[PDB]
């Protein structure tokens, strides 16, 4: 009784200043994006299946600024804050801003050749708490997490990291964005929202 | 009693300001190009085999854009206002202005070999209406959809859409141009035009 | 790039008359049901793989009443008024409106084993128009239908016919409801509602 | 040069009263049914692949009543007037009026499983006159037969015969209704009526 | 569920004039024949599995004329008006008006020989817009066409064209005649007319 | 260290007024039935292999009335409310409250014939959040959800809707009983109560 939809659309749109700036996002579906937030709200629980993160510039060879980003299992564990941290994380990947061209055969969904410029990071998704997770709203999420910090730590699968940062501009610089590529699980559906 | 045609001519010139601007195009023979436009014409219907549309840059390294374009099936739906709406067609495809030098091999008729940077998308073909369709003019189609915008949904294919945004000038640069990569199947020959 | 959905939900509430009184609903996603209305939004087109109407009775073995279903695939044809036409269409099932019981196999998703007693009936799909129609909703419908019968002819893939009569009351009576236990595939997501 | 028809329509309405009541109805395709009617008139001849009768109560368990049906070949015998003639006829078959639910499976033109409740009666086909019969209205028949009641007896393969009673009013009460099943062969065309 | 019929009825009576005459007939079950039309209209859609008109004549050695005809499947183009437009249709065939003779072992039904004297053609049915067309009378169609050139283009799979010159009066001289030889499917019975 | 029991008890007595009356009851062992409910709690956990609900008439053909029944596994959801909702539940069953008669092989616990009638439902079990729950009360329970809605989320594996409507008297009539059929299993044996 299980419903499998595999599809990717914009995540979110990426910025650069001089100054590092680590930004998070929970991974459940209410949040990859606005088309599956309202499909999948259709559904009482989901899995994921996979979920890649993939950055496409938008900028020039000239801009400078450099992209960071990875996975955190442990949502207890409070957000890094540098580089440094953010490259011990699961699927670390790092770029220039104006580089990962490449990934793009990732959101395209065909086949892909040479991803080595590619800034694209995948979910671990066997190192995860369980296997069905409840579909729930930042709303719901951010009230359950101001009780206990561990009620919240199983409502969502895991959280993305992001940091930029080697910008030019102390003003945000548009470099690029980000592209959420998933095949979740739905299942026992239930009213909209 | 199939004449089968395949070529590839250039289809549009591409610019990017800095507010974005999508523009669309019906998939006909009468559209991808002006050589197709006039071959076609002698033949009362046709068939698509295949339908690339492929982005080639003209510009520098250092050009401020991007490109984006993908496919919309259901001619009946509003045309698409933002990447975010766009990044979620088939076939979307999102790149910098002056990349996308790799899908030269698309529109060249050769072997591709590392096609990951290439800013090209194929049309669906399995999902479309009916198998044949008639010629018809830009006109023609303006006319129909004049009255049912449903009488026009079943005369042309699909509709190419394209969006330009994240540039540097408020006034259009030069970033490159798109070729139309055609495998057409052509019944029933008429009159030209 | 198809999403495949297979549910069954409730699809409407019956009630019999002394007096015959015949109904109509179109057999798109937007009908069939609450819930898939709402999911199949989400997608511009669709198609159904397999689309069964079942009736459950919630009568007494007391209850007098029949109740008769068919579908009808020229949605041009005035619709049945009679018993005896209602009769000639394609899956065209009667039955007391306190049987049924055994139907219940085909909302409940197992084995089915004796289902002879079963008030349930089937799309033809094969017969129907085009593979991929788009999503409609009833006034989008109403209102083509409202230029050229024929314009909205291909809009819907078929109508469901249901008719009920024999009934002891002038005042409708509880008879039981209609389970609609669709299969359908949607492609090309687009904006909700 | 065969044209091969199977189909299902209403045959006729049932109704029961206290008093035995015995009806009889030719097996030609002018009288199973308003659109077989129509349709095999537009032959000279046809044959009998096969004809079933199949009963469908629309009454409550409550209501009283049975009913029993029959063929005859021997056109020139007297019809039946007694439950007990009528049950030494070929696939007699009684049941109680509001009984036959299961024989839906005949109509609906499915699998059937348990059709050991089912009031149906199909034709002998094999103990008939001749293979070809010519195509006749109830007056051409009923005119014919007013002559030598032995040269209308090869002008129509077979008749049906129905008894209804024990009923519970005096006045007859709607029970159900039959259908008749029909795989006829058809040939040499001619004009309508 | 589908009723296959194959038949061959008269369908044109054919006459030749000095000056050309083009004459177009829809290629729909109301209008193939006679025959046919009633019947068919027992249906409320159909498909050709296979359509041939043949000309057969009826004059003399000595009689001055030729015809020519062939199919159009876009019915939305102009009807030729020249032998030479006629000329590039599909299944375009030319004769003299006295010729043709060979042609009958179409009509008869039988094992054909020699057939190049034939002046008959045979429908596409591969390149036709649907499957199942709706049955249609020549007012419904006719009146469809008058409002969308493009409502009514689906309602009949293909016209037949049929130009007559050559001939030695000025005065309709009878040449011989055309008859349709069909092998057509229906599907969901209906009421007559 | 696994003890498997297998048993079932009668769990529930049914009633039906006009008016729909919802009720829900968690899948626990301590609510299954008295007599588990004490077993049980000799050990500190267990788990479901297989949890059967099943409803057994014991009215009249005559009673009016109709029981819905289905599993929500996201405890976190707001119960339904409508036949509608209900009837989108996994497992979701519809009988009239005096059907179901031949359900009774499953708490027989023999081999099961025609179970089509069967008013009968069984829990997912593969889409339960984790493997070992732990015995609760209701109270236990009850106090535990009275803190974060999301803190009891995965104390029970899942809750059993039922929903009784289409009754005749505005006062409960008793309609029939279900009876859980359940297989558990319990580890790690600790003190009764």
């Amino acid at each position: 009784g299980i419903t499998v939809l595999t599809h990717s659309e914009l995540s979110a749109e990426i910025g650069v200043t001089d100054s590092i700036v680590v930004s998070s996002e929970l991974v459940m579906p209410y949040t990859v994006g606005t088309w599956l937030r309202g499909v999948a709200a259709n559904w009482s629980k989901y899995s994921w299946l996979s979920v890649r993160y993939t950055y496409i510039p938008s900028c020039p060879s000239s801009t400078a600024g450099s992209i960071h980003m990875g996975f955190q299992y442990n949502m207890a564990n409070t957000v890094p804050v540098s580089v440094n941290q953010l490259s011990n994380l699961r699927g670390y990947v790092s770029g220039q801003v104006w580089s990962g061209s490449a990934g793009l055969c990732f959101i395209n969904g065909t086949r892909c050749s040479d991803t080595s410029t590619a800034i694209s990071t995948t979910l671990d998704v066997s190192k995860l708490g369980k296997k069905w997770y409840p579909y729930k709203t930042s709303a719901d999420y951010a009230t359950a997490v101001g009780v206990d910090v561990n009620i919240a730590t199983p409502l969502v699968p895991a959280r993305l990291v992001i940091a930029l940062l080697d910008g030019s501009s102390s003003t945000a610089v548009a470099a690029g964005r980000i592209y959420c590529t998933y095949t979740i699980q739905m299942i026992e559906p239930t009213a909209s929202a």
